[PDB]
């Protein structure tokens, strides 16, 4: 019932895991909070600003690796930035859903400046650490895409393995795999690679 | 008013255009062919087998490159293979929206399993040439996804060369990164990488 910011996103939050991102309406919200549409509407205008909210409130709460550590590699920045960001998208119920439909913060843009700062002193063209950054989020996003929504015979050996684990292997591998073809293309430079 | 599966398709297809994966009901459809309700029920059951023939359509129609051509290294057939896959489904609007909801067919498992065939005779582990096979899908995926969806000074200089191209060129930078990263890993074996 007391109805600010961080309650509404709360509430919203515990709602999405019951309902998620199409089954999430403003009706909804206001009964769950014990309180009239008109009252709402005060508040939060429409679903898009909710989901707006919503994506960066995730972000805020559970991307806690979004900036490099003192005196890190890149590789490694890379790596655990792209598992934090995973383990966001994933804390709740269509998380991937609810990034991809909406555009950046400027929370964000003050995060993608100090990320594209960090990898072109570590020797990026400004062309290639964003390439090299958004291949990384590209790549997560799938992945955890592909987890939140889910017989021939080689496939039955293959198809056992992606059931053993939670998706978390795979992703982990097809990452170092990204990270070590970025080393190469740094490595080389202007001779042919 | 012919209404076989190839015109209950053909239309639904035209109709995704127009509407997209939200707006997309059986009420619309059937209007659109110009028929009552339950004579579209007769064909077509409800919106989540609409969507399953849909997937498979558009990989069918339009992911002409999902199999190798006789005598291709295994990295160029990832790469035209990526392509494809990329072009199917920005072929339509909301198109990679409709394939991520589906589970894969039996049409799917046989390329899958032919595909999966091919790798581990050029030398991958069923595992590697398993998590190859879906760090490129996964990828490709997510680029599809935020390209149909869709400040600070270096990033005015990135965002510049994002909106030069349509999104083909970090596309096929970051996919001959994760290519590059394979054969490195194939290339080891048993070797500290």
């Amino acid at each position: 019932s007391r109805l600010n910011r961080e309650s509404v996103i709360d509430a919203a939050l515990e709602l999405l895991n019951e309902t998620g991102i199409d089954g999430l309406t403003t009706r909804k919200l206001a009964q769950k909070l014990g309180i009239e549409q008109p009252t709402l509407y005060w508040h939060v205008k429409n679903k898009r600003a909710l989901l707006d909210a919503l994506a960066v409130e995730i972000l805020a709460r559970h991307h806690d690796y979004s900036l490099p550590a003192a005196g890190e590699s890149w590789q490694s920045f890379l790596r655990n930035n792209a598992m934090s960001f995973r383990r966001a998208l994933l804390r709740y119920r269509d998380g991937a859903k609810v990034h991809l439909g909406t555009r950046p913060d400027e929370k964000q843009y003050d995060t993608v400046e100090t990320q594209l700062r960090f990898m072109t002193e570590n020797g990026f063209s400004l062309r290639d650490g964003l390439y090299a950054i958004s291949a990384v989020s590209h790549f997560t996003l799938g992945a955890v895409l592909e987890q939140q929504e889910h017989l021939p015979p080689l496939l039955r050996e293959a198809l056992q393995i992606m059931d053993s684990d939670d998706g978390e292997q795979a992703f982990l591998h097809g990452l170092e795999s990204l990270i070590r073809g970025f080393e190469v293309q740094l490595t080389a430079l202007l001779q042919i690679v």
